[PDB]
């Protein structure tokens, strides 16, 4: 569980924002793109990985459990690359509710910037930050700390 | 200090590598931009503060510590703007040997990848995952992770 994430695609604006959300904790990271593709999906993984323990990612789609670009980022990065089918049906409830709460706050914030990938990352830092008692952001270190001792 | 950090800007390519090391820990986060503008450096604080519990950043350069760009994003984020004068001589050293390192790592991926920002994320994975033993990765954790209890 301390390395396990899921990738998550929304669309706003006629963009596509890519998310990697860390189970256990609901900490995330995302990103605009302007649309999905294996290599931005591939990149995204890697600087991921580079910054978080990543052992598994459950990928968010059929497309990019397939792609060799993205299996081939997920072996260079040591990440067992799987697939997202919610055999827990709760799964597909909380990126429902997350990416809701994403567009949420990127409402909240929207005026604050001229572009979307600006806002966006506003919304990374609110979601992040807000406590539930701890916040994501504190949840996930404490979780991953917790493993390494 | 577990939320002290330091910028740093180097060159490769006729590209800028703009990075950020937590000091306790000499973890790091990076990214390739044409240039250092006040834009680019207050998005990737932005970024930054979203992902880890940022509490100071020292400046790389004057510039960017003037910059009302730069200072807009660290009031944003709650980022204590700092200046980035090596009061402690070591500084210098720490930081000049962190790019000689990033540019070997660079070097040794760089024909894995067209794109040099993918071989500086692939860096980055290197550096924050090698053993010195605990690596960058394990210590910024254990360091955020006491300072939460
Ligand atoms: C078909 C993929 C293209 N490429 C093939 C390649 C080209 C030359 C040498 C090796 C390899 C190779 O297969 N290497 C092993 C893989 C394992 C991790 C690298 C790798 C790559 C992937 C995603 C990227 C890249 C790049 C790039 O070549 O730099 O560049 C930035 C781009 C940014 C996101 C966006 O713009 O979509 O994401
Ligand atoms: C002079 C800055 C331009 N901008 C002014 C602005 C425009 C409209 C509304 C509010 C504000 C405003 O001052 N907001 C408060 C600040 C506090 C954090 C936002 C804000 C901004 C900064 C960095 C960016 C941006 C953007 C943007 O407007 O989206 O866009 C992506 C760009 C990517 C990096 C690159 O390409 O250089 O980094
Ligand atoms: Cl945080
Ligand atoms: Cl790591």
């Amino acid at each position: 569980s301390p390395g396990i994430w899921q990738l998550d695609c929304t669309h706003l604006e006629g963009k596509v924002i890519l998310v990697a959300v860390h189970v256990a904790s609901g900490y995330i990271e995302a990103e605009v793109i302007p649309a999905e593709t294996g290599q931005e999906t591939a990149y995204f993984l890697l600087k991921l990985a580079g910054r978080w323990p990543v052992k598994t990612v459950h990928t968010d789609n059929g497309s990019n459990f397939t792609s060799t670009t993205v299996k081939a980022a997920c072996w260079w990065a040591g990440i067992k690359q799987e697939d997202g089918i919610p055999y827990n049906p709760q799964s597909q409830g909380v990126i429902e509710s997350m990416n809701k709460e994403l567009k949420k706050i990127i409402g909240q914030v929207r005026d604050q910037a001229e572009h979307l990938k600006t806002a966006v990352q506003m919304a990374v830092f609110i979601h992040n930050h807000k406590r539930k008692g701890y916040s994501a952001g504190e949840r996930i270190v404490d979780i991953i700390a917790t493993d390494i001792q």
